[PDB]
């Protein structure tokens, strides 16, 4: 992290200063709002706390709860969802907390002796070279209170507007701003019943399964009914169970059981495989499904009926039109997360392909507010996500039933699991990929694979994709061809001449005027001599940029591999084509748009010229 | 961590909760107190924040400065110093905002161009192998910050008392009880003058090099003058030096100067040699110094002259006797860090050797105060840290000034200022390592060196050391031999069985009635087989004991190699003898006390018996 840029500042440099853009929150919800998000669940949050940092813009998140909740209903943290923790800086606290998932064992009735588990299976989890983060295990509130941090922190000092229920919505298309009227009634006792009424320009339903917003624009869930029902218990026990520990899923002719160790090492969750259920009778069937080890629970925190059908919406906002042309009415009103997809407890997504949708619209909202961007490019955001939902549904559609056909389903589930497997198709902000063996490693469409690298500046080593911070910026991330250094006239040095010498680049055709000049677009260099050998006194004031009001230089634009460990490398680890060099172009979201010539300047121009507003 | 222990416990779970045993915080000092800390500086908070640990001990620290620092004077952070942040658990926020120092570079003048410098060398700072964490540089403010916090967030809710300044401390060696008289004048303008009065069992001196503390009980810092005198600069400033963001060395005929790169990738110290100093005189030097390249600084947050001698207490307790006896008088007050001990800028110790006193110091009162320990073992503080801060001067008195002979001494230096040279020598705390062999990469009377492990309970990699953390117990690391698994009669499990059924035994002798059988002894168990082949349900219940009000199980005894990656095997790495396995036994402050045969039960007992209550 970066800071001190304009000046000493003491204390946690992870508060930042409090904008004077940012009105101080209001007991009252504002009457004007750019932004109403509605719902302070994983979705909501995640949309907030991406808002929250641009205090220029007035984001009001309402919630119909009374205050922050202490203990969730969700608790799987996937790899991809640590890597957005990351980009958000609190991924570090998450991983100290929570509780790792290493391995998954199996169990099933013992062959050769009655009414007895025994263990049948055991796998790593997370298979290597998959992510920089592992699985973990944390209480929803949790990663809750990280984001409440962060948006109470943040320039903006967002706090959501508890005990507000949202009752209805309608867009006025005749309006000249502010075209959308949300209608909320106060719950708590000191004002119940009393309503208040907000206009904002754009409205995000993250309110859940049986979301308002989403009757209000009558979208309508569609899918099967509840392909199961689960009991689901979050216990302090003592057990003789030997992977009480680990995840484990358990068959036995007294049925089913999914374990799930807690953060802290003493708590434990267990599903139930079901259909007046009471904690009783779970707690009784675990018994009867661990025979013979014994199960005594001391206490009970939370337990609960999971049980949810797999659905989803056409659309993901107020647009009409199956599939946005040019033409076609700019959205007003999205829905994420529940409100619009219902995933079966099979499918082991819990809330985080919800927070993904939140990550996907947040970054474009703010571009779109800001004049920076084109509205349409508000149309991707249900273009991309609603799609990739469906492709899931359809995949654990089938996935819910040769024997190395079935481990490739296995392997398969797992990187969806994890959150990888998003592959966005062709579109507006996604290439067809015609160059992708320039950067083989870095697949067009999907989330863009960190590898370790070394930063000039100071020899760090460090991850690369950590430079993508949820901070709303692109980041071009350069690789250089290997003669690159040493020949300026072409290659990575002379892309770096173009984006700040040419009037026709996008730096210069969209970065505001006044601000840092890595502002909109992060461009990161890496070469693939050692850092020892790139001279930075030598390289273009693009790569060494001064910024803020003292003109102060950010060191860390250059990296060169870690060639210090056998097979650390990035050039090879990510197949980048050594004698070409390659631009891997990464969305806020960090998502891979692009995988470009370092030389086809015209081609990156015209991509932002695309979408993007001088 | 570990927590829920005791039932589900909201928010944050490093916020413990109150305990009943510590009265509240009250605006004037108590009356009465088990200790009495002087200074908020490194040593003091490091003191403090151990005992924060135990809210049954009434621990009061007073400070004369008004308020919590906001920017330090020191802010170099050793590898053995980030061993004990971890054991405080705050090293993680440390990593991630300290500016790590990986390559230390040296310039000297350019032997073909006059008063001009040029890069001459470069040197990996940490050499691998030789800690877990790196050498970071953070505002010393920031690590009292994180002290305080862990101080007000413990059972214990200690803070200090500011604006009080220790004018005098007596000794009365006819009092029944609290012995020690410390008086005090508070500073802020409200109670300007105004004099208090605190009796307390132990006072610990951590006021500095002026310490008043020092001289009432007339000791005094000998030694030689101000070797050097070091113009000092904390600077956000432009310039075109290629290595600034590195810890740079550079001699010139202009002079010389030692580059610190500060935390944020913005701000640099600049350390000027020197002997009405300003520090407009001192930019000209360092400019002068940086020919050719350019320094325009933009602002000084601040700049002092540093200059102090070395120098040190012949004893650090208020006792006559230079070696204590059986005989000797007891200790009542200590005093730690610059109080006692004053290193040349170029010993390079910072503040870590000062805290590392306090961390000697903190479980030896807490024990002796708890009656669990003879206040004998207080005559060891002196001895040990006395000594070790006396061996340190006499080897940085020669390493002031056969190439061969220069690199050793380079290498030395460097060990020495990671922090990890302290070796203990023979004494009532340590051995003689007439056992060394059964583990010889665990020096009896030095750290205990970390290295990797695989706990057996959810295959996650940890690192075996931060099982020692700073709560005042010992550890007890039992490295079983190659067959204990298969054979119980002796080794590993026989000393478990020796432990928890013997009445010989340490751990029945020493640990209160009531308290979890981890209470004072932390036993850890590691075994070479790889973690899928022990069996937790076989093991005896000391190595998954259950502890709290609810009997939860602690499953985080029990651990096995790294086996899945080459070369990572801690009974390689740190030369376990295979065939007879050994007992690694360590204070609470991570030094290693001794190195014994896992079957001889006789002697663990006596060493315990020498100096523990029953
Ligand atoms: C009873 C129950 C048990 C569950 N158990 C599990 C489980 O065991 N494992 C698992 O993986 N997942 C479980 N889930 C699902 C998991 O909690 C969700 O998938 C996840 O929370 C979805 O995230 P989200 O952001 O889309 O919305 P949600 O988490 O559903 O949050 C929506 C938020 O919007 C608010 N809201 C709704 N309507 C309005 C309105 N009109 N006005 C204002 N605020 C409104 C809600 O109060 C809530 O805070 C459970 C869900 C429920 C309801
Ligand atoms: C002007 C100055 C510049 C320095 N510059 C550097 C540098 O550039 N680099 C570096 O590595 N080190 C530097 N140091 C030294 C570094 O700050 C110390 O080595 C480190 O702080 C020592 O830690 P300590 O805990 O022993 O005591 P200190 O940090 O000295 O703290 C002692 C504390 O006790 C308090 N105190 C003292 N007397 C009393 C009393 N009678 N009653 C109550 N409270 C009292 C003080 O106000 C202070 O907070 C500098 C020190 C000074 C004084
Ligand atoms: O994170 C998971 O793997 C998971 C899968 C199912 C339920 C649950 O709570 C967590
Ligand atoms: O941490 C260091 O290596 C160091 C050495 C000298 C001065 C300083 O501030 C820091």
């Amino acid at each position: 992290m970066q800071f001190h840029l304009n000046g000493f500042r003491p204390g946690n440099p992870l508060i930042a200063p409090a904008s004077p853009l940012a009105p101080a929150h209001t007991e009252a919800v504002p009457s004007q709002v750019d932004v109403l998000i509605v719902g302070c669940g994983p979705a909501g949050l995640t949309l907030a706390a991406q808002l929250a940092a641009f205090p220029d813009i007035r984001t009001c998140i309402v919630e119909q709860k009374e205050g922050p909740m202490e203990l969730g209903q969700a608790d799987g943290i996937a790899c991809r969802t640590m890597e957005m923790f990351e980009a958000f800086e609190f991924a570090d606290s998450i991983l100290k907390e929570a509780c790792w998932i290493n391995d998954v064992t199996f169990w099933k009735p013992d062959p050769g002796q009655p009414g007895r588990i025994a263990r049948h299976g055991r796998v790593q989890d997370t298979e290597d070279g998959l992510s920089e983060f592992p699985h973990v295990i944390l209480n929803q509130a949790r990663v809750h209170d990280h984001y409440l941090e962060r948006m109470r922190n943040s320039p903006s000092r967002l706090e959501p507007h508890y005990a507000r229920r949202v009752l209805d919505v309608k867009v006025d298309h005749g309006a000249a701003d502010y075209p959308v009227t949300v209608t909320l009634e106060r719950c708590d006792a000191a004002h119940a019943g009393q309503i208040e009424t907000v206009q904002a320009r754009y409205v995000v339903g993250c309110d859940g399964a049986r979301s308002n917003v989403r009757r209000a624009i009558g979208r309508q869930l569609v899918g099967d009914s509840a392909n199961q029902a689960w009991g689901v218990m979050d216990v302090l026990a003592v057990t003789d169970f030997p992977d009480v520990r680990y995840k484990v899923a358990i068959q036995s002719e007294q049925g089913n059981v999914l374990i799930i160790p807690r953060e802290g090492g003493h708590l434990v969750r267990f599903y139930v495989e079901m259909d007046n259920i009471t904690v009783e009778q779970l707690i009784a069937t675990a018994q009867r499904v661990l025979h013979p080890y014994k199960l005594e629970v001391k206490n009970v925190p939370w337990w609960s009926v999971y049980e949810i059908g797999q659905r989803i919406c056409a659309k993901y906002d107020d647009v009409v039109d199956a599939v946005a042309t040019p033409d076609s009415p700019l959205p007003r009103v999205f829905i994420a997360g529940d409100a619009c997809h219902t995933h079966s407890p099979k499918a082991g997504q819990g809330m985080n392909f919800s927070m993904q949708d939140s990550f996907n619209l947040g970054w474009k909202l703010a571009a779109v507010l800001r004049k920076q961007c084109a509205p349409e490019l508000l149309h991707t955001y249900s273009s991309e996500r609603q799609v990739v939902a469906q492709q899931l549904i359809d995949f654990d559609r089938e996935w819910a039933k040769d024997p190395k056909e079935f481990q490739k389903y296995f392997e398969q589930h797992g990187r969806f699991t994890a959150g990888v497997g998003t592959h966005y198709a062709p579109s507006l902000l996604t290439g067809q990929a015609k160059h992708q063996a320039l950067a083989s490693g870095f697949t067009v469409g999907m989330r863009f694979h960190s590898a370790p690298v070394v930063r000039v500046c100071d020899a760090k080593p460090v991850q690369l994709g950590h430079c993508g911070k949820a901070d709303g910026r692109w980041r071009l991330y350069a690789f250089a061809a290997q003669n690159d250094l040493a020949q300026p006239e072409s290659g990575l040095l002379a892309l770096c001449r173009f984006l700040e010498g040419d009037a026709a680049s996008p730096l210069r055709r969209f970065t505001p005027a006044g601000q840092d000049i890595d502002s909109i677009f992060d461009l990161r260099a890496v070469f693939p001599q050692a850092y020892t050998e790139v001279a930075l006194e030598t390289l273009p004031a693009l790569l060494l940029p001064p910024k803020g009001q003292l003109g102060m230089i950010d060191y860390e634009k250059v990296f060169s591999p870690d060639l210090k460990n056998a097979g650390q490398d990035i050039f090879e680890l990510r197949g980048i084509d050594r004698q070409q060099g390659a631009l891997v172009v990464v969305r806020p979201d960090q998502y891979v748009a692009q995988v470009l010539p370092l030389g086809d300047h015209a081609a990156l121009s015209a991509y932002f010229e695309s979408f993007m507003r001088a």
